[PDB]
């Protein structure tokens, strides 16, 4: 079957700042399973927390990849799930995911983006 997807969910941002910290997963929920991965894996894609209404979540979602589309502009980006959030959307790392998706700057004025997402092959 097709990989899971949802449309029109909210994406906020969080300052994980993996590039200021050697892409270290310590402190994220997924560190339990994924912190030992090589730098090439940890830094392949920008980071997000995930809690969408379609697809695996929590432990089963750790390390999976999402193609995220900003519905206000058409920008898209692949991100890696490194954490879980407590709503029904995404909490994108600001530096490595929210900022590159916010191509007209409206997202930081509103405090969020409206995005679609689909699970995709990470190509690891």
């Amino acid at each position: 079957a097709t990989a899971q997807q949802a449309s029109g969910v909210r994406a906020t941002y969080n300052y994980y700042n993996p590039t200021q910290n050697n892409w270290d997963l310590a402190g994220t929920y997924c560190a339990t399973w994924d912190a030992g991965q090589p730098l090439s894996w940890r830094s392949k894609y920008g980071w997000t927390a995930f809690c969408g209404p379609a697809g695996p979540t929590g432990q089963a979602a750790c390390g999976q990849c999402l193609l995220v589309t900003n519905t206000a502009t058409g920008a898209s980006l692949t991100v890696r799930i490194v954490d879980q959030c407590s709503n029904g959307g995404l909490d994108l790392d600001y530096d490595t995911a929210f900022k590159p998706l916010d191509t007209n700057g409206a997202g930081i004025q509103a405090g969020h983006l409206t995005v679609n997402y689909q699970f995709v092959n990470c190509g690891n």
